[PDB]
């Protein structure tokens, strides 16, 4: 499904599954793609973040507070679950509801605020993360960031 994904949104969904291994759970859930998305660091999501005043540390330890670690690191690929699934569908209709016409990180982040009931959603909401507010700082921070590339 990734040929509209950006390159950074790509790598976040690698990363997702990555996370997971790690944490010795053999499915991707909302709290891996949340993971990889802080993981990531330099994309418009994790910006989105810092700018509301969200630790990524904070938003890491928080997650892996809920889900613990799983017995035994799994094999290959690692099965996205439905509501991860949900993730990454609502992240391109937060792309179209922006008039964007790629998949970004900052589409991920709200992607994993709009699904609304996994570990990503509650972590998100807890810390001020409401889908609203997130699409308007995420339309900011791009203005912004275009305007300061006017510069050089």
């Amino acid at each position: 499904m990734f040929e509209r994904f950006t390159d950074r949104a790509r790598r976040v969904v690698v990363l997702a599954q990555e996370e997971a291994r790690m944490l010795n759970h053999n499915y991707i859930g909302t709290e891996h793609i949340l993971l990889g998305l802080i993981h990531e660091g330099e994309g418009v999501a994790a910006k989105s973040l810092e700018s509301l005043g969200i630790s990524l540390e904070g938003v890491r330890s928080q997650v892996e507070e809920i889900i613990g670690q799983g017995q035994q690191a799994p094999s290959g690929h690692i099965p996205f679950t439905p509501r991860a699934k949900k993730v990454l569908e609502l992240s391109l209709r937060e792309a179209l509801q922006l008039g964007h016409n790629y998949i970004g990180t900052e589409h991920i982040l709200l992607g994993l605020i709009r699904e609304g009931e996994g570990v990503a959603a509650q972590v998100l909401v807890k810390l001020g993360a409401e889908l609203t507010r997130v699409r308007q700082q995420v339309i900011q921070l791009l203005s912004g960031y275009k305007l300061a590339a006017a510069l050089e």
